[PDB]
């Protein structure tokens, strides 16, 4: 089997913050958190911050994109359950384009910028970003939805397009 079994994937530009991941990990009891980000992979200060902020009893590992693809590609007799955490859509696209199978993609946090349209308190998206999410759905059959925490409002990608980007 592949080294990792991907139990969930989430995009949140603030990664491990507050109690958010403690809430998410309760749904994935045996999983570790794997953050895939090229910037964080070399940033020792923030690697320590996020490791310290991790839910009690949950391992955190950080990989760059190429290293994540290399690790996942390895075969093993005992797979590790992993909850993938990305800072941004582009990094997720790069790993999916590299063959890493993601089945569900939760958009958790994307900060407002002038180029993005506000959708929720936690998520704003540009038209280009929504086009990218649609492309991931089309190419890879990923189920994409916005949801901040497990018990908060869930908005599917199709609903996002219909209400916020009619086109």
């Amino acid at each position: 089997s592949h080294m990792w079994k991907i139990v969930f994937a989430r995009i949140d530009d603030r990664l491990i913050h507050g109690q958010v991941m403690t809430r998410w990990m309760k749904g994935f009891p045996e999983a570790s958190i794997v953050i895939i980000d090229d910037e964080l992979a070399v940033d020792e200060f923030m690697k320590n911050i996020y490791t310290m902020a991790a839910p009690p009893g949950v391992k955190v590992k950080v990989f760059g994109v190429d290293a994540a693809l290399k690790e996942w590609s390895q075969k093993t007799s005992v797979e590790e359950k992993v909850f993938l955490l990305f800072k941004n859509i582009d990094t997720c696209k790069r790993v999916m384009d590299g063959g890493l199978p993601i089945t569900t993609l939760n958009i958790g946090g994307v900060a407002k910028t002038p180029q993005r349209k506000g959708i929720s308190q936690s998520v704003s998206l540009s038209e280009d970003e929504v086009k990218t999410l649609l492309e991931l759905k089309t190419k890879y059959n990923v189920d994409v939805y916005l949801q901040m925490i497990p018990d908060s409002e869930k908005i599917h990608l199709t609903t996002v397009v219909e209400k916020y980007f009619p086109e």
